[PDB]
């Protein structure tokens, strides 16, 4: 390939498997800024 | 390739597997700037 | 391909795959703004 | 035996600027 | 038993600038 | 046997500016 | 007047003179929640 | 007057005098909430 | 007057006397919640 | 002598839901 | 003797909720 | 003899909730 001068190479290989199995319950609640009176 | 001069090569192989088997219940509140009264 | 000079390359892939199979209840409020008296 | 006499006056006199902001229950985004 | 006597005056005498918001219950966005 | 008097009296005399903020119950984004 | 029981009184005098004899020039300006762009 | 019981009294004399004599030149300026881009 | 029981007297003389004689320049802002950009 | 090659791509793909505010001058009381 | 190359790739992809507020220039009161 | 390459990639991905607040030049009261 470069066999004379000045050759870069940066080489990224980047997976990500995110999964989720849920075989249930999941309860979530986010309350940004929320308030309650 | 670059046998000669000056080559610059950036390699990016990106790969992303989002998944969610949901064989069951899933609740979720995002409230923003919500309020109650 | 680039013998003598001044070449460059981005080589970018990117593959994404968001799966959903919900075999059962996902229940989800947004509620941005909103307020209840 | 009760015997009540209550007698309230209010009296308001501006002679100048008055600004007034009340948000009993209000969101403002 | 019961004697009762309310008196109430209320007297407001503007002379300038009066400026007044109120929002019982409103949102502005 | 209850004798009962009250006597109320607010007086309010503005010769200049006034500003007033209320915010019972309130947000502000 | 009230030799025997149970007399209130309650004696309020005001009096309020605002007097502006103005031999010249004021001037005022009020700008609430105005704006100039 | 209240020979024999239970006589009150409040007795307020009030007197304000506000006189503003301008022989010259008076400016003022009230901004509130205003504003200027 | 009192003679015999329970009199109380506040007795109040309130005066007040604001006079301003500008005979000049009087020169006065407020800016409350103003803003300049 | 001057060669000049601008190559710009912009691509938004909204699968969900996007909420936006800008209040390049404003004022909101 | 200029040569001149730029790309550039902007690409966004939301696959949920996004909320943004701005205020270059704002007042709230 | 200037040979200039420049070559940007933005890519955002968003699978969740986002919130964001900026204020360049605001004032809330």
């Amino acid at each position: 390939k470069c066999n004379t001068a000045t050759c870069a190479t940066q080489r990224l290989a980047n997976f990500l498997v995110h999964s989720s199995n849920n075989f249930g319950a999941i309860l979530s609640s986010t309350n940004v800024g929320s308030n309650t009176y």
